[PDB]
């Protein structure tokens, strides 16, 4: 009875205050229906607690507490809106996940890892989660807004010189090392998940496919994840059964990224997705550099050292061998201070809602239930306030 | 988000810590079944929380934490056991209420009033609740043990002189005034619910039929409650529809009690229950004193002043007129200090488990559910620790 004063207040615990309230609020939501109320055990309880619960729901953060300035990202289960909290006047990126889409698709437990990393990472390399809440229809994540836009946008607006490519690649290696040292492998390293902040420095903004490492730093997984252009050969092959791999899969993606940034195209580009999988499986033959592409000796060397089978890939003896590669040799920054040195592309913003670095972008209730189905159960424990 | 640090810690609130845990524990219990787990919303949630919940259940007070010395009372839904807490070695009376009997009988919300009064009354006239807990099968209430036994037992072991009858009646009036001043009318005032403690002083030990008063001190009720011998005429008639009455119904029972204690029989005794109801409805004619019964002028006067229709009953202008009745005139105590004066019958106990003042006294699982039925829902919020 001693430890509970601890557990309840510990933000990491699954049974803290906010989670206990989520439960009691999800229970009332999932039981208050016409048919269900014919049962009396249910109708009684809904009597005692329904009033007090509706009052508590009044003190809960709400979507209405925010103005939707505009949509800046689109997800598989919702969008990411640029918003301004009405009372504070502060701006944030707010991601929405539809409870109905996740339930219908039977994919209602993929967000825990992301929620945890963005909330507790406490790292300059990870987009920060200020608070997470929910209503009967959606899940909400209020995060720090990254006005710099992603790297897919930076790569299409500038012809990137090696000086920049070193900078970004170095920050990507540091961001992933931070994630690995938290016990996770990313598995979806790509330009779309890399955002630039107000100063032009990098942060990872998506962790939907992260996974907790072993006691050896490895994971057992039989599902190929990540965008086709960036899936490493070991992750691709794990789709055929008994995949066992470590963080080296993120290092492969860095190679694809560096290639794409300096060559202008992804190394295993193909007109079909299956075409790309095939190139990847046959990387020994399929990788090749364009004749007119002008790339330094070291740059081409680093790309080839990442783009090989795991057993001989750069980083197989630790991140230290990646950091000492000659391609990173320079006079502006070192591995300890890169984030406090001038970024290559400093954003030029005209206001707290300037979303010029983001391309523009262009409603299904649950069927009232017969008997209890528990559709709010998977989201008990999502709520979070710093 | 400010008030919650309050609510959660306020023992009176329905959504405090212990209640939030009851919910999350009742939910897991009511969802963890073979058939129910075929649904995935349920199976997922039962995965995330089932482990942590079973650990928390380990830190919960348990029936095994107590030795059952013997059964001292029997209830409609369970028994009252004399027990010793194993670790502390302290003795208590522990009442058990079967969840299955309450559910089957559809009477799973009658205990709230009692739980509240015994837990928060903080009065020398009310048996005290130290803690309430529960397991999947029972509800438990750990109360202070009253070794003196009840007044049904005292009346059958002694021929009670008026000196004593004043003492007990005065303590009964004070105990009920305490209950009324809490905003409740008792409605089951009888010798069985009156217990004597270690010193021989009185306390009320049952509040199963209490009801919150109006803003006028009255209640609207259409159900006759209480044991037949003690039901007042207004409570009996309310069974026929539109009952509206106040605390005067408790004063009537005091009259029945005083009569029984001095005459040796209840005033409206009959061989059948229906016989007794009839006498009560016809109290103007049915009340009469035995020829050989020797009762003082004042004693007989008080009995008759209580045993009349409400409109002319003693106490209709407040408890003050009851306390100043001449029958209570005496040299041992006054209304302010009666509880700290020598009791008439001081218990002679040989140990902390002496239950000689209590007569001796001489298993049905719920059918595994098909779909959710929620049988643990009515008891969410029962848990309580001082
Ligand atoms: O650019 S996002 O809208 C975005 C995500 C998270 C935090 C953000 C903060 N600021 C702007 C955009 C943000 N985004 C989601 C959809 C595609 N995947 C990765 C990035
Ligand atoms: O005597 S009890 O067992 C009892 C109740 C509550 C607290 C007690 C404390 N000590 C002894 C007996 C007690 N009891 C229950 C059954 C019949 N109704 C009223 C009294």
């Amino acid at each position: 009875q001693r430890k509970l004063e601890a557990l309840i207040r510990d933000p990491r615990s699954p049974i803290n205050v906010e989670s206990l309230l989520d439960g009691l609020n999800s229970l009332v939501l999932d039981l208050d229906f016409p048919a269900l109320r014919k049962n009396k055990n249910i109708d009684n309880f809904l009597n005692r607690y329904e009033k007090i619960v509706k009052k508590i729901r009044g003190l809960q953060m709400k979507a209405e507490d925010y103005d939707v300035v505009k949509v800046i990202g689109r997800g598989a289960f919702g969008e990411v809106q640029l918003v301004r909290h009405k009372a504070s006047q502060k701006v944030y990126a707010m991601k929405l996940l539809s409870k109905f889409e996740m339930i219908k698709r039977s994919d209602s437990a993929f967000f825990w890892e992301e929620r945890d990393i963005m909330a507790f990472a406490n790292s300059p390399w990870v987009v920060q989660l200020f608070c997470a809440f929910q209503d009967d229809k959606y899940l909400y994540m209020v995060m720090e807004y990254m006005p710099g836009g992603d790297l897919v946008n930076l790569m299409s607006n500038y012809d990137v010189p090696e000086k920049w490519a070193k900078f970004y690649t170095a920050e990507v290696v540091l961001a992933l090392d931070a994630i690995h040292s938290m016990g996770l492998i990313h598995r979806d390293v790509k330009p779309d998940n890399m955002l630039l902040d107000k100063h032009g420095h990098l942060k990872l903004a998506d962790f939907g496919t992260c996974m907790k490492m072993d006691e050896t730093g490895m994971v057992h997984c039989d599902t190929a994840v990540g965008t086709p252009d960036y899936i490493s050969p070991e992750v691709l092959k794990s789709q055929g059964g008994d995949g066992y791999y470590g963080r080296e899969c993120d290092w492969w993606s860095v190679g694809v990224f560096l290639f794409e940034m300096l060559v202008g195209d992804t190394p295993f580009y193909a007109d079909s997705l299956v075409g790309t999988y095939s190139k990847i499986m046959d990387h020994k033959n399929s990788l090749c550099f364009p004749e007119d592409a002008e790339i330094s000796k070291h740059a081409k060397n680093l790309i080839c050292a990442f783009l090989t089978d795991r057993e001989v890939r750069l980083g197989r003896n630790g991140v230290e061998e990646i950091k000492q590669h000659p391609f990173f040799k320079n006079d502006q920054w070192n591995w300890d201070n890169i984030r406090e040195t001038a970024a290559p592309v400093v954003p030029e913003l005209s206001s707290d809602i300037d979303s010029s670095n983001f391309d523009d972008i262009e409603v299904e209730t649950f069927p009232i239930p017969k008997a209890f189905v528990g559709n709010q159960l998977p989201f008990i424990g999502f709520t979070y306030y710093r």
